[PDB]
């Protein structure tokens, strides 16, 4: 418990920069039916089914749009991976390897992968000598399509966004600047005069290349953080497989009468099957959804809330690409530390009452300083910190100090 | 009207404190059916209705969740009461009664209170020699469950609320102040200097003694500002009754026919209960998110948003526990006795435009002052209130007048 | 592209305001049917469609008052249309014509304007000589229902929201103060201090003014942002129409049996104007809570996001009425001539490094200075825009020049 106190304030003395990671699934297999395979305005059963697995397939696009695509100026490449200490070289994409992701994208797209449909599909659609119509034709009408967005150009949207991130603040107002000259305006935003910054800043980048040299540590060795991501792809790979396998072995199972059931069979498993890619569609769309909100107020500025944008106070964030998903790079400051001194409202001199310009008064038992008071940088009290309004009888708690005209 | 001008500014030099009630419902009473009155995978009848009223029950611990449990570390009791003048004796616990309820709080629970099943339910309910199943097999079938955050766990959260609001304020950022300071910062955040509270501190708080005396004088001796949490009791404890009017008169009212007419009359008398409580559902769970969003915005923080938080500009916010609801105490401000000054964009001096660091320039008619804006506290134009930049020609409605240097 | 930098800084040397212009509409033609030209309990079929159009209807009442009646509070007429060299004349109502409309106003209500039924049930209502039920009579039943709140009604919202953004700013706080010293107020919210609008505010009102001028010189010549207007009006008279057609064509088309089927196809052709109906206000629901939102973000307040409230960084907005709908006459500022200078963290001098108190420090190539971050206007380096703290050996990049104690 801390209590109550009419005489002191607690103030922090030391902080700690933290890099943590949020996953976020915002995409779905989009599957479609060749219901000829189950002017052609309408079939009367099969159709039904298949326009809905229409409506969420654009559902999918809908959703990694609106989480990717919300920024287009293209900040060039940076690309030297330094920024006054901060070490970005696990964060920045590299030609070295031709596919241009970030080390750490490598490593989701490595830890999440895929006997099964969406296997099967992949390894029957050769970019040649395969077409859709011919493997609708091969598996029985259920195909998998492609995505409006692929990794590459996701991966592009997250490299314009890392860019646009380290040049500039997005957002008040927006202009390129340095990036320690940036982190200066972030720890202002907290509350934090700039100048804790520039004289901390081998600390502060010490402590963030150790965060996030542990980020990629842990993904691969300790597994238990890309679960939310395993699920999305396994799930909805099993729920194609129990579909076709009741289209597959249930044909030896279940004339015109017995044609009537086996057919209708399908089709019920086919709404088996759809009814729970609409459910799924429910989480990937409010998983996607919290991801484009968090874009805009985790990456493209600098969150107000707490514990939102990663725990503590947040500084800033940074996305990466994942199979049908973003991760979330937060980076946050939280304060250590934390001290109790003994405060005063108003500081009395020659007779008049003399407040803080910005800050609190505090004492270390046997003088008065003037203090910031989101962390503990003292100063001597002077007529350019202070302003000086009242008389020192009018004040409640006030407390008699010198103060000084340099 | 208040009409244009040019050549003025409206600045008030008074104004007064206000503690304002908002009353806002959470929870509503959990109902539930034991079927086998009216491995059991399920009942084809009563299971549809009573899997429903399970879900609007567990919606009420949800909602009683979202709106209490919204914070938990503690900050130990106050327990003063007297906060720089301020009388805190109205709101805070106090073990000098066991129940440690605040002694509005107590007269929350005194005025929303209870021939009626949810009396007869409880007077049947021993809490020992009666058990669930004994008053389901006493009474036909129908129950009210136990909340899970009972009224002195939700008294708890209350007193955490308020330590945590006293001791500190909810961000920012957040940590802890004696409370005459963080009001301060609260008039900082409406707009006007810290320097304003300390000097009118004992007027302001005898204006806020003021009103919360006049809060509690009016809820019991005028009982018109309770009817929204005695409307939520009453009328659901009217549908427990209309229920049971008709699962025990028409007994004798409406073999295998005349029963399948009888079972099914109770259960068109459930479908009517049921369909009612899940339309009162959408008021209580409007009602609760509501006071969750107010939690967050009023108690803890302080508004932007204007007669939200309580009328006039807010200030800060308490809360206070009822029967199913929770009293939010909105202290605001509100500035009075507004008055037109003359005003100036620049002042003249030396061939130079000088512009307020901050504030606005006003004269009495005679002389020259640099103010705030949003309060009437005059100074004296000097070099350390004033920025420089510009010529006194290319600028539109400057004004003439001396500019000292201390 | 723009690319990396560590050792400079981009900053705007100028600036230009830009008047733009958006359209949405709020409400729709309010149908109300007479089921018996189609204790009166309740008619079994027609009663059905006619209460879903009775529920749009007060729907239509309901936008237009969230859109429209926000704010109620009179600011008298202002009404002198010059305000500093802004030239308020197309936008403020007169008294000269004796609608009382804006000249805008005036040509949205030309352009968005009206062998159909909104034409011959008015042409039908006389306001003499005819009432609701003998045109109920002469034309079979269908029926538009008055407004709630009329044209000059909304018109009298729009000049009071118009006084109260013109006389003051709605919040913060709010309290009435000239307008380009309001304006001066809106700079300081983009982040551009407040001196550099009264030193440059007849290049602002030129700006404004020529703008404005294009505005009204587009909406009649260049039609083609009027269309989204056009389209509420014509398309639910066409609806209008194309039910009339079937319930008066279909006299001669399509005994009990006959009557039967005649009767159920002029309910189904009201289905088919009922569903369209309510489908058509899923889109005047979503434009009149965009308008709402918009309402209290660009008019009553200034908006923190960008391309939101008009494209470029919001400065305030201006409201003009519009058959069934509102326009935003959003004011908005945009830099101009980015260029990048070489910039520094501190300035070292005497052995202390300096930090500036608001701004970057930047130079020419010869020498440094001290500068708002977001407008190029540089300063020379002082004691008074410098805070000192520290060392010139523990910061990074700091640089050294001399700084000056006037």
């Amino acid at each position: 418990c801390v209590a109550y106190s009419n005489n002191s304030i607690a103030i922090p003395t030391n902080f700690t920069i933290s890099v943590t990671t949020e996953i976020l699934p915002v995409s779905m297999t989009k599957t479609s039916v060749d219901c000829t395979m189950y002017l052609l305005q309408y079939g009367s059963f099969c159709t039904q089914l298949n326009r809905a697995l229409t409506g969420i397939a654009v559902e999918q696009d809908k959703n990694t749009q609106e989480v990717f695509a919300q920024v287009k100026q293209i900040y060039c490449t940076p690309p030297i991976k330094d920024f006054g200490g901060f070490n970005f070289s696990q964060i920045l994409p590299d030609p070295s390897k031709p596919s241009k992701r970030s080390p750490i994208e490598d490593l989701l797209f490595n830890k999440v992968t895929l006997a099964g449909f969406i296997k099967q599909y992949g390894d029957c659609l050769g970019d040649i000598a395969a077409r859709d119509l011919i493997c609708a034709q091969k598996f029985n009408g259920l195909t998998v399509l492609p995505p409006l967005l692929t990794d590459e150009m996701i991966a592009q949207y997250t490299s314009a966004l890392l860019a646009g991130t380290i040049t500039s603040g997005w957002t008040g107002p927006a202009l390129q600047i340095p990036f320690p000259m940036q982190m200066a305006y972030r720890f202002n935003g907290i509350g934090v005069t700039q100048n804790v910054l520039y004289e901390n800043q081998k600390l502060i980048a010490n402590q963030f290349n150790s965060a996030i040299g542990k980020i990629q540590d842990s993904l691969s060795s300790t597994p238990s953080a890309l679960g939310k991501l395993q699920d999305v792809v396994n799930q909805n790979a099993e729920a194609l497989n129990t579909l076709v396998k009741q289209l597959s072995s249930n044909f030896g199972a279940i004339a015109e009468v017995q044609i009537d059931r086996l057919i209708t069979g399908r089709l019920q498993s086919l709404q088996t099957y759809v009814t729970q890619q609409l459910i799924r569609a429910a989480e990937i769309r409010a998983s996607a959804n919290l991801a484009a909100t968090k874009m805009s107020e985790c990456v493209l500025g600098q969150s107000k809330r707490v514990d939102f944008c990663g725990k503590g106070y947040h500084l800033m964030s940074f996305p990466q690409s994942a199979p049908h998903g973003v991760v979330f790079l937060h980076v946050t400051y939280v304060p250590a530390q934390e001290k109790n001194f003994t405060t005063a409202p108003a500081i009395c001199h020659d007779g008049k009452a003399h407040f803080p310009r910005e800050g609190v008064f505090v004492s270390n038992g046997t003088h008065w300083f003037v203090t910031q008071r989101n962390f503990y940088e003292p100063q001597i009290i002077t007529t350019d910190n202070t302003f000086v309004s009242g008389n020192c009888d009018v004040v409640i708690g006030i407390v008699n100090n010198t103060v000084y005209d340099p």
